[PDB]
């Protein structure tokens, strides 16, 4: 316990918090999706309800510590509410996100996150065809919303939507599911904009 | 960051917050809204759900820094609970908007702010004949609460509402949409209030015009 | 900017917050009616949906100030979380009231405040005969929760709730609307509390 | 505003909060409840939903002054959060309550202390056979959550429920309806626990 | 209440908060489920809602104290919010989970902590056949959502999920309900994580 109040002390207490990213210092966030269930549609309003994880990581100079200077302490975990986390976005959404999670990272002593919160996302698709074989295809863009290409870049490790704990008595069955980085340019700004975009092919079980 | 840190630090522990605007400060806030989704039309009630985000910008003197003397930091982010934010409100909703995006904005040297929250809103429409080739026309207006005309005034730089990320499988699609400025005078209150009409007219998606 | 920020430090960081009227220092608040619409009626329930907005107005001893001293301000905006309001509740609602409008009220010299919340509300009321030329009648009363008669009295203005800005394709049209005071009695307590009374009178359009 | 600002500034400023009542230190909370409406039942999930309020009385020690000091005032207003009150749950409720009225109590120069929130509950109830002339019988207990009968114990005034604000034209007629004190065991713990039981028996009007 | 409130400021204001469990200094926390009700099976979305109850007991040597030096105090009930508690999450959860209970603890001299949250929780379940003779079986995993089994252990003190205060009207009766602990391995992570499997055995009353 002690010395990792000591440590916690160390790195928030004593500092103004980290402002975030700057075109100077810029940060790579990786993401990854487990896709637990498509729960409903509603094909009177074209939305659809998913049940997924989201995994986050960046690395910040200023979450560093030696461990021997601590007890050997090489991890520990802290409230998202302590530190800066990413501002990742769905582009497509018709109502705020339910957070189904403790909002609790893991920060490691080379300056690394991880945190993966689980949320209920409703986001605009037309579920029209999905009782046939061929299923239908929808799609959404997760992003920063406020930081551009120049602040946050964003990666995937796959392309592929882990599908390993998805849900084997949905109401609906998953025919391919990936994530790819995509640039975008929108009308207010003259920067570009990093998106993943989650884009899922299923039909009914 | 440091240099970040230290211009924060002076821009918002050094002093009280801005109090807001006052008639001998007067405010201009700039308003410009993107259409994504009219989500869902309830003919029962006469509520229509749309899904937007809504471009604000203004420009505060209490906010301006020279960029020589904090590592040429031009802009930074910051969450809009650090900083006042203009109360526009739409005046004929029917629940409370739901928040879709960060409430993050960006600040500029000028002492110039741009912030662009995506909101949902449930307001009043008769969305009768919707189903018709001609469709339904609605309004809405959107303006300072609690401001007159004397300490916030609105514009939009465009009377084009954007609607070039709409949904394009929306179950309904947009015929035309337009966002005007507009004088308004209210029981209460004998002073002018300013806002910003947004008009669409709209019809269910059908197979030709 | 300087002036504002001075008489704000001025008025509320130099004393404990106003704790509210009493029996030797009680208060009138005014209170006024706009109803904008009847959303909707529930007959397997008997609840009636009203948006409408509440005028409220008191006047304080402990906000006034003299304009000579602060730069001729006669009046300023302030955050409703940053004074006294008063507790002006629904006596009939069936769920919590939803706030429509940024709680914000406005100051004068003089001591004398002014809120003006939008809200929703579900109340008590048989919708049964809406459908013909009669239509119906529902009544809710608002009244101080905790202050009787000897620290809160209510006035109106007019005994006419504001129409003029009804909303014109509802799917009910107003017939009749007033606003009267009256006084309670209940059984937790001998002293009298005071109301006003919003009768509507509606049917379908 | 003087002499009240002392006195709350006197109570509240110069001590930690009063830390909840001791096995050497007991407290009796009065209930009593006024039932305002059953406003719906859900005959495919049994739960019923009732809107009614709940006077709440207890007396500390700690809560005490003489009047004399502080301007004859004998009572006074205050926000619930500033003051310890008592963890009175619903034993069979399937949402969380809603608030319907302002959390503020009075407190009294002898220590006592009255409050009477609104609440609209979900709980459980089958309402089969509402629509007959015998109606149906539905029960639930209210205590508290976390002391047993060694630290808060409960009364009733009266076992009749007050139903003199019953709507009158509300879906359901109340047959009858009783508050009455009881002692159950659970199976964590040994300790008995108290509640009053709010039985009501009703029928479709 | 002296002793008390001077035990309370000796734990809570001397220290910085415990920073929860690690390697170093792991933590085993006992769970054990109360089922009250199954309200509702959503055929169309594979939804099944509970509301029960989930004992959580485990033990810190930050929160022991001497009852000889504070008047014999053997335990005490304290908010939630002053002590750390476990991330107890349920893996297959499509809602936010909704809280009935207040949220207090108590915590015993010898540093054992015991909280009892009263929950309503919408997980995955297909409840087709559920109105035949053999019913339906359905489950869900409870477990930290951050911390591993090297920092978070978990156990039962039974198998049996405790049954004897079912709601007996329930539209749902319970066949069978157990509660065992396992270990899983997850996408993310080498570590091995620990849960307590709830499954729940059940068919129309
Ligand atoms: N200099 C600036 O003020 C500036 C520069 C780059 N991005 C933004 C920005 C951008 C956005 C938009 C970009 C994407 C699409 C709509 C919204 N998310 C939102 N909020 C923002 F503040 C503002
Ligand atoms: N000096 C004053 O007391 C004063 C002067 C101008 N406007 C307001 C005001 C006005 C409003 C209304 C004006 C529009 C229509 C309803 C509401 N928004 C709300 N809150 C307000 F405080 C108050
Ligand atoms: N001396 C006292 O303790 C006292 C004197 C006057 N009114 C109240 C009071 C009254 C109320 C009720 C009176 C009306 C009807 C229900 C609720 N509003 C609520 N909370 C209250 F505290 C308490
Ligand atoms: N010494 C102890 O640890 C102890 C002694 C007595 N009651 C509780 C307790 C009891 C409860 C339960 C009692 C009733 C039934 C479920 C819940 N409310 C909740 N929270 C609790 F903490 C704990
Ligand atoms: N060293 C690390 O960064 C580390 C080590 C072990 N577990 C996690 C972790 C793990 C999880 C997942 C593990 C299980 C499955 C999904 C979620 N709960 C969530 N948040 C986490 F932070 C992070
Ligand atoms: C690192 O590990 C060893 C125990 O394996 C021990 O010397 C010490 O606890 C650690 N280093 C410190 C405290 O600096
Ligand atoms: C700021 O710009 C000037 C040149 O105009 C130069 O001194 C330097 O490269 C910049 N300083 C920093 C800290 O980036
Ligand atoms: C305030 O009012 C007086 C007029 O009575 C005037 O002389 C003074 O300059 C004014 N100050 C302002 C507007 O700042
Ligand atoms: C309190 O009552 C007594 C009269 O019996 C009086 O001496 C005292 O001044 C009173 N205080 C007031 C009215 O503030
Ligand atoms: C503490 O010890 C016992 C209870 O086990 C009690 O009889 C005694 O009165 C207490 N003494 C003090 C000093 O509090």
């Amino acid at each position: 316990q002690a010395n990792l109040m000591r440590l916690k002390s160390d790195l928030f207490n004593r500092s103004p918090m980290y402002p975030g990213p700057t075109k100077d210092d810029p940060l790579t966030v990786t993401l990854g999706f487990t896709l637990q269930d498509i729960v409903k549609v509603d094909s009177s309003t074209n939305e659809v309800d998913l049940v997924y994880y989201e995994q986050q990581r960046w690395k910040l100079n200023s979450l560093m510590w030696d461990p021997n200077e601590y007890g050997n302490i090489t991890d520990f975990r802290t409230s998202a509410a302590d530190i800066w986390t990413p501002d990742i976005t769905a582009y497509s959404s018709t109502r705020p996100v339910q957070v189904l999670s403790p909002q609790i990272a893991v920060v490691t002593h080379d300056g690394s996150v991880m945190f993966i919160p689980a949320q209920r996302l409703s986001f605009m698709c037309d579920p029209t065809g999905v009782d046939s074989e061929e299923g239908v295809t929808c799609a959404v863009k997760f992003g920063s919303w406020v930081y551009s290409g120049f602040e946050i870049d964003l990666k995937t490790d796959t392309d592929q939507v882990d599908l390993s704990s998805y849900y084997a008595s949905s109401k609906y069955e998953i025919l391919s599911a990936t994530q790819t980085r995509q640039v975008q340019h929108y009308s207010c700004c003259p920067e570009p904009y990093i998106d993943v975009n989650l884009v899922v092919k299923f039909r009914e079980r």
